[PDB]
């Protein structure tokens, strides 16, 4: 174990390295969003004179507990401070120029950090050869609160703040990452969640246009979670009320206490009440609009879902278990409005099993695979590059009601498998081994030469609207195609 | 002279004790007390603590109804309970270290029992085998194994087996801990007697617990033991409900309701074994035996055993067994056996010596354990994993010898825990006992490190297969014995 | 490298160990000696919930900066804050009960801390299977300003602070050292220079009564250092000018900043002008009178001196290296006054080379022997068992004008000689390593056994009156008797 | 293919370059920059600092006057220089790894010389030996070795070996930090050439310096070159303070004066080597070749060697070397070997071919460097130390071959730096000059690593002692020869002048 000393644009960091593997914690990517830039876009960090500390993760941004994978888990609360603008960075050494992977990781924009050690990144460094990033952006109102309408345009993109903080960690990779034995031309970007959302967002921003050539979505989309400027505003307003801020008092917005906007966005209620907003600025169009014209032509796109997606929240809602009718046609009408009727009809009929057991895909199907799937056909139609995948694999953890659960996959990505807490997710089959290297391995070689096949896969044909190949990565990989024929219909039809 | 050893977990600091030789913590929490909202729920990780958490004393034993069958024998102290009972103990020679894990599941037909009763210490085998040795609680009773899936709707799923899910859990946090403590987390063996063997028969079927563990022993107990149907266990859940006083549906009562009062509700339904663990579809997909048979536990190797008179133990409950020829020893039987018994009583009334029902204790032996045994052992010789077979024969001499080598004799002998208070009061005390005790004790300290029990105390001990059905016998001269339950073997197929 | 959880009466500390040894630092064995608690004696620290980091040293005693030997060695600067009241625990298991030792640093009461890599315990606790404390004490002003006559009676015992916190820290030995695996009841304190001034005034004072079993003097006694109530309360009186804080003023002595402390004693000129205070509280009677009274009958003694002590001092200034005769005797005249004259002829005659050569035993011997001498020859009339040393290892270091030098036989005693900058002291020389051991198991079998001999050492005879047996630490180690007969006649004549 | 490598010394991080294969730290400083209060005076650690300094450019050489006839013959341009030039320069195949040692001493007659001197340049031993190599600066000139004890009195002492100090304080900095930089400290090998090679002749005598090297080479040079009593060095100084402007005891004037001054000052002098090491009783207890015979050394392994033509580099400075006259050349040699001229004169003469004066230039060599190159490898046979000799035979063609195997031309072919910039006009563009470099370079790898020059390309090397004298040849054809200069031996022995 040995310290190794890099040299950034704003400074001198301290890092550390067992020889096979160098690694840097905590290293600022912008200034603190403190005070006066709190509730304004990132700005570059102040440089610094001496060695700064890299030993140390930073704080995380300022977050309620959500606990349901917490729970599960034994994993701690984070620690949290509104100077959060930190990454973290895995590299084989300084010297060299490796293909970079930076992830943005999920918790539907109100939670989690880089700093999660299931985002470890030196299995990948050290399997793939490639420098890894993980970075924090601001979550919750301090990240995506929409001021326009109530604080005027003094407070222009305020909505997509925690947009703005990613975007400015991928100009910072681009200016530093040599340094850290990175190639800043050869970026890919990948995100599970909130986390693919953001990704979703990035390709649609001209921003971040020239900043990343390849993507990677999991479980999320462009689809996921953006809000029109007119939703946002109505949400700012609620928040503002659970505040007590009125609109307009530039000081009570910055006195307000941080973990005070993070109780007024839990006292709105459940679900997720805030996300990117399309703006005008930095977001011109929706994400899905933007994807059908090519905005994203030459991006390379890796996307896919888990196989029982939606099975996760079965845990803060047990219903989904239960065969009573009127709650889970209540919960379906919450997603999909007046086509409940036709579509729950069309569920209940397929599998075996209670109600909830049947009606559970119909939720995964609306939330995930929709918006995977228009990902997949909108880039196949201007003629870029992609590829699909399904995670089956099955986490056999209280009585195998989870299935291939949301965010099961981020283990195995990340070949982190033997992390604190992860086996409590996944369970200790040994079989989920061989799993995660077949999709680690299949990761890095996307990141390094844009097609994900290894000599692992079986041939692992581009996603193409003609047969619609679909890699599934199981105990036994194989590749299926069209293999939501059947609902991808009867959505269209209903 | 005893100096505090203060060890990390990953949820905090516990302050445990060494004698130089061995280090014991007592009172570990495994995870958050089933209480208040928790109560009828799956286990969950415990609150990290900051600062230093007292390992010197025992954890509460969980809610459980007396049992002065096996007190009178004993001292059978009652025990201290509490509802909050979800507690570890931990023995090791070191914290510096990665030895071999023993982990162990107390019986006590899914009611009673605790891991902190002191002929479970883990001292000995810790001393002896240079091995981690970890008792646990799981919840007992209604609060553990009550089935209120069709009562109280998909709430309580897996309500049927939260006993079980408090076992995994436990593993779980073994995997995750014992290292602190000087084990090796990939070398675990589970080992339990009675419904505690019967437990560790569903853990080699649940596919949760897949991988929490290499090795497993079971003794006077298989995945037979106590196992109900979905639909056995609700119409239990229900006569316990009335005894408790709690409606269908009414989620306030039920939280609501004293833990002692749900178990006498439990004690109201009568002896016998009504609660258990439960075919409910998902923590225990299929019937134990069914998922053997299918190779669930291919990996695992398994030590399996029975005590040669285990039934005679339940004859102090009931003098009919003892007693003359009567219409209800039939009933006895048949309710175990159902039609079967007609033939099985003629078969059995002929072979050994004494009154009928004397005569007739083999027959409920070889129904409860004999059979469960030999279909665990037959499973894991033709899916191919290592198996090995044993009899306990020898006998304790008191109350004129009529127990044998009766149910749970041989304990003490496992955990070389003759010493322990009142253990010689079941024994005896022959001499003869310490080396049977050494016996036994160091096949499962070679079991639990090397996957082989032989040693060289012992003969030669051939592994159980389909051919020689080879079963090591432990006596005072330790022999092995070819199918020695041959005969029965053809007349319990004969019938049913 | 793993982490070692242990419980104090005022909390749990979070140590590290290697498997071979076990260390705690910065562990605090007083309340924070910061503003009401500023110039009172040290309390006990407060209680804590929870598991306290005890990986990184503790800030050290608010100092100036000494270069004499940072300069020639590279030493880097100690961080330095006014609560400094911590210490430092090497054993070899928390379970066990073995002997201690007690390091105090010197310094001239003015620098210096328990946390300075030479002091590290490592090896002490490897090789002796002992337990080892090194501690910091309040130094300066806020360690020993005489204020009773500038503030009143409410500064009782001000003049001795810093020892009044090496008592603490030894009062929390007695209570804690059994949870790191040290007997209480078998404590040997040492020091040097300073430290063993220190040393000579626990040996005094009669609250440290109980607090140890043996004791080691390096280069230092209770004729080093110590000072009248009078005199002290002259430099209390020169240091407050210097302060600009008025007697009788507590705002203002509070108010000072501590770093004007430190400058208002730098501003008083050259040379140590703080110390230990006969003050009739802590310390009731000078060092060397109570040790005449046999107040240290029951304690074992091993004391001693380097062969050129004064050389160090050399490097600060060039007339030791000179013939100028005019300069050596001003200097000769400062510490010896009337006697010079004599003296100067005495040791001129003697030894062959410049007159600053011949002249510096005379400086050694008044400094440093005659100290040594008296402790030795007090403890040998009332009984006490005693053993006397002498180290003449040189360092060849810059021409070798320092010889065996003052605190050269630090990192020998330490057995810390590849340790940070103590090769530039000690020099690269390969027979330095056996020396070193030969010292370090001295030491090491005194603290266990009351007794320094060991194997690798000649027969050590205790120091009596009649053969005045003195142990001579070379590369060949042996035996000198009354090595300072002809000095003690002309001294005393 | 470049790229930046940072490593932290105990005073703090410098960033050097690496082209993959060796990394190179310039401009390292290794002590306290002696200028003004520190002028004088023994070298002290660098100040810490925060951050990182750069050690991509060399740091500036000691003030020194010019070598006219090194610059004719090398191409290089007058070197940068500073008062402040306590500097060090590192070649390693990578910071990580524990690597032998080698730390180079430039000649120069203790008045010019630095380590930034491109054939000193330690890339190619570096990459082939994977070891690591130093070269140093220390203090040249008056700023160096000017004896100031009876001038200034006591706070001079040591003044006289400043620049040895210098070089000690370098060793230091080595044991301290060399493990950062992928150097074993434990395994370090001094070399020097010239004064050089007497400082390392002077190294193995302090006591001060013991234990910081277990190897030493010593080439065209020995602890005899240069080294004056404390009463000539004295006699020097005043001579120097008179030039300079200095009277004795004027502190100011000492401290005030411009470092260029003092270089002015030695140059007013004269030709020829005015200051050296001084045994001036603390530094230097004794002459070190007294301390050698006593066995002050008998732990280090010394290979210690010579030229075939050393002195003939000289004879480009004054051409009587070349002439016939009998009263020039008498003098020169009387300058050398005082009393004893005329029998060696007489010897000389019958010798060799050409001109008196061409037959007497074996005599200046002998007595300058071959000499005390026997006396040294003899005083380590004696008290057992190991011991190999050498003797380099490759000869430049330039001027005619006149200069033959002359002094300083064995260096680039130790370093392999034939090929840096204008080596080629001082050796010539013979290609057999690679494979007898290949036979020094490996050979002097060897013995930093193994402590044995032996190598495959090289004939079996015996070690040198006083029965056979064994000394290997470095030629187009390398070979042994046993007691090759023992004709001069006992003429010189029965001449009372060795």
């Amino acid at each position: 174990l040995h310290d190794v000393i890099v040299e950034t644009r704003y400074g001198a960091v301290r890092g550390r390295s067992d020889g096979t593997v160098c690694v840097w914690k905590g290293v600022p990517f912008a200034r603190p969003p403190v005070g006066p830039l709190r509730f304004r876009p990132p700005e570059p960090p102040e440089p610094w004179s001496g060695v700064r500390d890299a030993t140390r993760f930073g704080p995380a941004s300022v977050q309620p507990e959500d606990r349901l994978i917490s729970n599960l888990t034994g994993g701690a609360t984070l620690p949290q401070d509104e100077d959060c603008l930190y990454l973290n960075i895995w590299s084989p050494s300084p010297d060299g120029r490796r293909p970079v992977m930076v992830w943005i990781h999920g918790g539907a924009y109100l939670t989690g950090a880089g700093s999660i050690p299931w985002y470890d990144g030196t299995a990948l460094a050290r399997e793939g050869d490639v420098v890894v990033v993980t970075l924090n952006y601001r979550l919750g109102a301090l990240g995506f609160l929409y001021l326009e309408d109530a604080f005027g345009p003094e407070f222009t993109g305020s909505g997509n703040l925690g947009i703005l903080d990613q975007i400015a960690a991928l100009r910072w990779v681009r200016e530093n990452i040599a340094a850290f034995g990175g190639d800043p031309d050869r970026v890919t970007i990948f995100g599970e969640s909130a986390g693919a959302g953001s990704v979703g967002v990035l390709l649609a921003a001209p921003a971040a246009r020239g900043l990343f050539h390849r993507a990677i979505l999991q479980s999320g989309s462009g689809a996921l979670g953006v809000r029109t400027a007119a939703s946002a505003a109505r949400v700012a307003a609620r928040v503002l009320q659970h505040a007590g801020v009125e609109p307009g008092d530039r000081e009570a917005l910055r006195s307000l206490p941080a973990r005070a906007w993070a109780n007024a966005v839990a006292a709105l209620g459940p679900g997720l009440p805030l996300g990117p907003v399309v703006d005008g600025t930095v977001l011109p169009e929706h994400p899905m609009a933007a994807l059908a014209r090519g905005a994203a032509r030459d991006v390379a796109v890796l996307v896919g879902v888990n196989k029982d997606e939606y099975n996760l929240f079965a845990l803060q809602d047990p219903a989904w278990l239960g065969d009573d009718e009127a709650a889970l046609r209540q919960r379906v009408e919450a997603v999909v409005g007046p086509a409940a009727g036709r579509l729950i009809e069309f569920y209940r009929s397929r599998g075996e099993g209670s109600l909830g057991r049947r009606l559970l895909p119909l939720m995964s199907y609306a939330v995930f695979v929709r918006g995977m799937l228009a990902t997949a056909d909108a880039q196949a139609r201007v003629g870029a590059p992609v590829w699909a995948y399904r995670f089956d694999f099955e986490t056999p953890v209280l009585g195998g009601v989870l299935g291939a659960c949301h965010a099961l996959e981020i283990p195995f990505v990340f070949n982190t498998l033997d992390r604190a807490g992860a086996d409590r997710f996944t369970g200790t089959a040994p079989e989920r081994y061989a799993v995660a290297q077949a999709m680690h391995r299949a990761w890095i070689a996307f990141a390094r030469e844009g097609n994900p096949q290894h000599d692992g896969l079986p041939e692992w044909p581009r996603y193409d609207l003609e047969e619609r190949a679909v890699m599934v990565f199981a105990v036994e990989p194989r590749v299926e195609r069209d293999p939501w024929r059947a609902e991808r219909e009867v959505w269209a039809a209903a």
